[PDB]
């Protein structure tokens, strides 16, 4: 049924400025969000901002400056940051807003309406930078330079914690989730991250703690509905911001102006694609279905988890995303971390496999084809020619050409963008070889009939390519197209994913003296 393509990213602790990795989640959330909207479907992306919690409490007290104006200003240091990045996002929400507010409230009474939430105790650990609950078996003994105890998963400092809670009945959720992971092997990607999920869940599910005494968090968070000494467990509250996105309408500056009733009237919930960090998944595989669950809310279709982490800063080298775009270009960035990382994540970030990559794929393997069947030297009339007949050669080619498409969805729909970079490029690869054996530089007088066969196949071999790179270098495939004379029109749509529809003809773009798609840099 048609309803909008909704993805989303994780919304970030504000306790310290952005960097790396939030701009990776994020971007990950964007490309999604921008290769459906090729293919012409409706989309609404979300970001923002997870600003209440005892972290972040304590980071704005160790600062000396008050949550409200701390929340706002690295709230403003994000929004700033991820403009600056040239996202596609449609709203960015944070959880000081008083309608984020408002859903958490009907949330919670859902939940304890149907009779899932008791008054109870939790004793035992937390991570106070996680915001995490964890088991004696996930901690382990380590540095303050003072003897503590610390997370078995990030190795943060562990503290305990004895308070009457409200207590949320997820040891109820344990075979509806399970049934859930099952019927819908999918549900969960990369693969490996499904298994360890299931295994975590057949293990047993204790009761979550909800909320916490109002003392604890300073006070600096959403309070419980009918009682005011406590306050909703801040993820509770944090993974609410999926169901208030889904539900607020925003204009065209994005700011929100509204706040529906049902979910339904804007067709956004439950999200397609939920994109998190390996160090967030039990919140989002566990806990949150089982909250959906309980108030009769639909599951996601799908969690995808990186192979990154959603926040730790120290980890991997040191590494600023403006500072480096501007260094090697936004494009060509967004480029180079999607291509290298992948869902293991054994990647190297040295600025010298990122010259390789640049140089190697960008210029020499893309940025060459764009430039060859473009040239005056090659292409006399700069127009699109009209093919002569076809040999085994061209239609070996053109058949690679046809099927790309078609890989690079399922890729996209895994999703797997790495994956689906490595297909375009292959072809990439393939059509610089059919034009070296071809040799269309000697054809421009030798045979003239011959050149219009391969520059034809060669033109729109780059632009189908281009059309599926376009989520992943959106300013530079708008260049591409320009050069080829692509019409808008053709720019998207699922209509243009099939070969010969740029008709012959076609007038390639002006050229200017001084520009190159990519520029090879110094060579260390
Ligand atoms: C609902 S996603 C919340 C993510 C968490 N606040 C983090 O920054 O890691």
């Amino acid at each position: 049924v048609e309803k909008v393509f909704f993805v989303t990213s994780p919304i970030y602790y504000v306790n310290a400025a952005p960097h790396i990795g939030h701009v990776y989640s994020t971007l990950i959330t964007d490309v999604i969000g921008r290769y459906h909207r090729v293919k012409g479907e409706r989309v609404f992306a979300l970001t923002g901002t997870d600003e209440h919690g005892q972290k972040v409490a304590e980071a704005a007290k160790q600062k000396q400056v008050s949550p409200y104006d701390f929340t706002t200003a690295v709230a403003g240091e994000f929004k700033k940051c991820f403009e600056q990045m040239d996202y596609s996002i449609d709203y960015f929400i944070r959880t000081t807003n008083e309608q984020h507010k408002a859903v958490v409230k009907e949330l919670w009474t859902k939940l304890e309406q149907k009779g899932d939430i008791y008054l109870g105790r939790y004793e035992g650990w937390y991570s106070i930078s996680d915001e995490s609950f964890l088991t004696p078996q996930n901690i382990t003994d380590g540095v303050d330079g003072n003897p503590c105890k610390v997370s078995l998963e990030s190795g943060h400092v562990v503290t305990w914690v004895s308070e009457e809670n409200y207590m949320f009945r997820l040891s109820a959720f344990r075979e509806r989730l399970l049934e859930w992971y099952h019927a819908n092997p999918g549900c969960i990607v990369p693969e490996f991250r499904r298994r360890e999920v299931i295994r975590a869940v057949e293990k047993g599910l204790p009761d979550l703690s909800v909320s916490r005494a109002r003392a604890t968090l300073h006070n600096w968070a959403i309070p419980v509905p009918g009682n005011p000494d406590h306050c909703v467990y801040v993820w509770l509250d944090a993974l609410t911001n999926y169901l208030t996105g889904s539900r607020l309408r925003v204009d065209e500056s994005g700011k929100e102006v509204s706040l529906v009733d049902d979910f339904n009237e804007l067709e956004r919930f439950p999200a397609d694609v939920h994109v998190i960090g390996k160090d967030i998944l039990k919140f989002h595989a566990i806990y949150w279905p089982a909250f959906l669950l309980s108030a009769g809310l639909p599951l996601p279709k799908k969690i995808v988890a990186h192979g990154w982490w959603t926040k730790d800063r120290k980890k991997g080298n040191v590494f600023d995303p403006v500072e480096k775009a501007e260094e090697f270009g936004y494009d060509a960035l967004k480029y180079f971390l999607l291509r290298e990382s992948g869902f293991s994540d054994d990647g190297d970030y040295s600025d010298k496999n990122m010259i390789a990559r640049l140089n190697g794929e960008l210029a020499d393997t893309l940025g060459n084809l764009v430039m060859r069947c473009t040239s005056a030297k090659i292409n006399v009339n700069g127009e699109w020619p009209s093919p002569a007949a076809y040999t085994e050669e061209d239609e070996s080619l053109i058949q690679l050409i046809k099927d790309l498409p078609g890989t690079a969805d399922h890729y996209y729909l895994i999703p797997d963008i790495q994956k689906a970079i490595i297909a375009v490029f292959d072809v990439l690869r393939a059509i610089n070889a059919y034009v070296t054996d071809m040799a269309p530089w000697k054809l421009v007088k030798t045979d003239p009939e011959r050149l219009r066969t391969v520059l034809y196949i060669t033109l729109e071999g780059v632009r189908v390519t281009t059309l599926l790179l376009s989520p992943i270098l959106p300013r530079k495939s708008v260049v591409i197209f320009d050069m080829l004379g692509v019409p808008e029109v053709h720019r998207k749509g699922i209509e243009n994913f099939e070969f010969g529809a740029v008709p012959p003809g076609t007038r390639l773009g002006p050229a200017v003296e001084g520009e190159v798609l990519f520029s090879k840099r110094s060579t260390e």
